[PDB]
């Protein structure tokens, strides 16, 4: 050994470089290759380990992203822009950021952290991700691992083992086997490794605990969110083949075999992908995703509902929630009638037209069900109803009642289970008021965010974050957010019976039971008994 | 002439009775007959008008009640026993009240009252439907009719001339027609005929507004806990038909032909029939009755749907309404759980129950979204929500939501509708107090029960019953329930835009709009849509 920031792993050595952080500094070590580059003949394929290498891998900056979608709803605006790749993007993307306390410790709890960005965008490199904040106020080893997304990371042709689909899933693995691995020679406890995610990355967390080939390689989860069975965040493989069939139609591929196909497609540039991969989808919907992970029969042995019935999953401890409003983000750019700059009252018809793009696959019968479900019959032109009404549709049937599933059913076989309600605005949030506690906006406060004064945040906010980043490091450490023996509200567990959980804000602790259930006895159970009827 | 009690008809002379009435006095003509006597041959027939008299009819007493299943569920207890025959059971029935004010008037208001029972039983003799409070404290004529129920009077072979249905409906028809030709020369204005009547009997005053045939006979209506098109009011053809030989069957009849069936069926006893009628219903249910109306083509020309929807009825002023708590009576007597003398707390497994036989005719899907609809699923244990929501469930399925339905389908061709929602449970009221406001007990306040002090109603009771009297009287005389002039709180109109309806209570009026609504669109239009598709 010769440095704090010279660490020699399987792989090689890797030198990383010395961070600024709150008046004091830790160590970081950006940009470091987990997998072979997925290119040319490799695009579509399942992920190589990395060969090791010779010499020092200088691990000082930022790698580059992934190829992805890019936004310019709103060119500048910080609201979206937060979200966009910051660095250049290219196909050679799997690398891995780690943030080192300084000391470097012994053998401390890992976090490693899995973006979302709805399986088709997404960066480790975002500036809401910068793990420098929580790996020094909590003392753990943070990591933030990358994943191919889009046709690139997804594209599924089942049978084929040149795209059999995953493959993002396989990439996220192969970075957590490298965790598993090496960490231990950056001070981090390979035994006590907590995987976190939000949106897809809390619904890829809730995969690699269902999927067999997944579970071996961390401890604990905590799912924000996201979770594994959410009505986007996955399709069967009849499905992804009838996308990449279509993809190819877009790019005048030849159709006639598997091999044709791939083929051309592998001749494709990124940017020719990416700029059709919205034409694949079956329905005019908000809240799908052309490429996402496929129910194979590999990865996932069965199909998640069975799965999750027979307890066909990693046993441990979990930590997950929801944001208040949930669907607010993709109604305003997608449902008619909704803008970035208005208070955006919905019209009655422009509340069917957003029912008819929320749940895509309903009949008539179905959306009917829907609409009775959130109108208020007294007052059912009141604008504000509507398009309150709008966002808990899109909410309840694309993340908390699917969460809420998962949840029920994982808490009868598992070993602890802490559930939280996110529901604070942020002062500073850019957004409109309308849109309330927006999707993803919980993140900054679980990267401690407001603890940096330059970016304007309340001290009760700050106050908040510092709980947050406490309750997540404490369970990641063991499997129970609570300070053993602290003076502090306690966060129930959630039970079968009890079904407690707490909310997350500014305001005192305060305990509830069974999250939104009404709501959810609807989504869960009624209206698919009434799809599959009629 | 010669006496205040000694009227000439064109029927015949009757002799009437002088009647007390608070500290005053007016004039009875009870048991006037109107129809042939309905026997022998002649049960199951059309009636026939009765042949004019030679000499005085003895008008001094009440008459005999029709024949009719009687209640002996509780034996000697004055809230059953209320509605049981006070008088002998005889199918010689058809007989019709009058109460006039003293001294006789000349040409004032009518009010013709149709007794309910669920068209198998009634009476128009019974204590709360004394017709001298109202007469008296209204100055109006009163009349009170009596009709055939049970197989008597609604027995149905269609295509037969012997036993065709609706004969019952008939026979009410025929003392309305006696009233046209023959009020006048009791003091009454037979261009000035208001039909009222309660559940039953006001399924049947909207019956008269729909058929072509008794549409002429009366100038405007009051419909109490009762609608034309209520699930239980009626039945198609083929179900009559199949109740009829059911009935037969039961007491071994030779069902080769409706000839075979009719004649054996007029060879027995009324005790016999009576005894089975109870045997062909055909779900295991509440609130359903064998007998009742049929839509045949001829009494009702289409369906009372397409009646409705068309515009096809009388067109005329209505005064309409229902009680706070409508279901529990039905659910006392049949559904699991529930007692006399206990607050009955249902259970869940007994709400299932009772869901299932509260809605007979829906499949599983649709007893799902019942019990959906009406369940609080962050309390689905609570006794006393589960017995609520069951007495809400009975009251808005039977009566509330299809008056609702009628009321704004007729409003859209009607010349003026003012709706009320009954909501005061009576000081004395013997029923527990589980049942609220139970159907049929508005009526005592109607006909003023309230101001005779040996009842034991407190003056707030006697100042609602005079209010409503005068509501009812005041319609009746000019189609709107407010003097002119007043200056107490105006009865709104109820407008196919705002709706608008007045609880009826000892409280200071309040107007409120969209009576029950959410759960009327779910009756009114999505279970419907629901078990049609599935
Ligand atoms: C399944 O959930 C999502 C689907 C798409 C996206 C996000 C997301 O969750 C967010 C927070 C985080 O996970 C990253 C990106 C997300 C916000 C940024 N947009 C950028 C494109 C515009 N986008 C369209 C979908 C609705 C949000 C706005 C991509
Ligand atoms: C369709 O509505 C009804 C069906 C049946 C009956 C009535 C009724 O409404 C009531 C008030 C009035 O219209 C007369 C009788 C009614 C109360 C007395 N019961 C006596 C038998 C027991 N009965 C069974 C049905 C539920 C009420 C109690 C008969
Ligand atoms: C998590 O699992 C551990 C066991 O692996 C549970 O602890 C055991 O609980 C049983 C029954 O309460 C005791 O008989 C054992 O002695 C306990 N063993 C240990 C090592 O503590 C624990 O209760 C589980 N927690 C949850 C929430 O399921
Ligand atoms: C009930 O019907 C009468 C007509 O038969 C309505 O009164 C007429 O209203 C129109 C339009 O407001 C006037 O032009 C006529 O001069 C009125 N005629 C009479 C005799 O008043 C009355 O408005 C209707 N009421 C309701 C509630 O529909
Ligand atoms: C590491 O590589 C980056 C590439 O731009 C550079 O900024 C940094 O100075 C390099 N340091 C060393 C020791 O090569
Ligand atoms: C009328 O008939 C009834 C029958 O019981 C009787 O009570 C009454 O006294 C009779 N009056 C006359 C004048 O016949």
């Amino acid at each position: 050994d010769h440095s704090e920031l010279l660490v020699n792993t399987k792989s090689g050595k890797v030198m990383g470089t010395r961070v600024p952080v709150l008046s004091s500094h830790i160590s970081a070590f950006l940009g470091i290759p987990f997998a072979e580059p997925p290119v040319g003949n490799m695009r579509f394929r399942r992920p190589e380990p990395k060969k090791p290498w010779s010499g020092v891998w200088n691990a000082s900056t930022y790698p580059n992203n992934c190829q992805q979608y890019v936004d310019e709803q709103f060119p500048g605006f910080s609201g979206s822009e937060m979200w966009n790749p910051n660095r250049e993007m290219s196909e050679d993307c799997l690398y891995l950021n780690i943030w080192v306390p300084s000391p470097r410790p012994k053998s401390t709890t890992v976090m490693v952290w899995i973006y979302g960005g709805g399986f088709y965008s997404g960066s480790s490199t975002l500036d809401v991700y910068n793990g420098k904040y929580l790996a020094y106020t909590e003392e753990v080893v943070l990591v933030s691992l990358s994943y191919r997304v889009g046709a690139f990371g997804f594209l599924a042709l089942h049978g084929s083992q040149e795209a059999p689909g995953n493959v993002g899933l396989l990439d996220q693995r192969m970075a957590l086997q490298w965790v598993h691995d090496n960490i231990q020679f950056f001070g981090g406890d390979p035994k006590t490794v907590t995987i976190f995610g939000e949106s897809a990355g809390g619904a890829s967390v809730g995969m690699h605990i269902l999927s067999p080939g997944s579970r071996d390689l961390f401890r604990r989860a905590i799912l924000q969110s996201g979770s594994p069975n959410c009505p986007w965040a996955s399709v069967s493989v009849a499905e992804g083949r009838r996308r990449a069939v279509e993809l190819g139609r877009n790019l005048n591929c030849n159709l006639n075999s598997d091999e044709e196909l791939i083929h051309c497609l592998r001749e494709k540039k990124p940017q020719e992908l990416i700029d059709v991969e919205w034409n694949v989808l079956p329905f005019d919907s908000i809240f799908r995703f052309s490429f996402v992970p496929v129910i194979d029969g590999e990865f996932f042995p069965t199909s998640l509902e069975s799965m999750l019935n027979s307890g066909n999953f990693k046993k441990t401890q979990i930590l997950l929630g929801v944001n208040k409003d949930e669907g607010s983000f993709f109604l305003l750019y997608g449902a008619p009638g909704f803008s970035k700059d208005s208070e955006s009252k919905i019209s009655r018809e422009d509340f069917m037209s957003g029912v008819k793009l929320s749940v895509p696959h309903a009949n008539d019968l179905g959306l009917d069900a829907v609409t009775l479900q959130y109108t208020d019959w007294m007052d059912d032109n009141n604008g504000i109803k509507n398009r309150d009404g709008l966002d808990d549709i899109v909410g309840d049937h694309n993340v908390i009642c699917p969460l809420m599933h998962f949840v029920n059913k994982y808490t009868k076989f598992g070993n602890g289970t802490y559930l939280y309600f996110f529901n604070h605005r942020a002062s500073n949030l850019v957004w409109p008021e309308w849109m309330g506690v927006i999707h993803g906006y919980e993140i900054e406060f679980v990267f401690g965010l407001p603890l940096v004064k330059e970016l304007n945040y309340t001290a009760e906010e700050e106050a908040l974050s510092r709980r947050i980043m406490h309750y997540w490091a404490t369970f990641a450490k063991t499997g129970n957010p609570n300070e053993p023996h602290s003076q502090e509200s306690k966060w129930p567990l959630f039970t079968t019976k009890e079904q407690k959980f707490i909310d997350l804000n500014t305001e005192p602790m305060k305990v509830h039971q069974r999250l939104r259930v009404q709501m959810c006895v609807f989504w869960n159970q009624f209206l698919p008994k009434l799809l599959n009827a009629t």
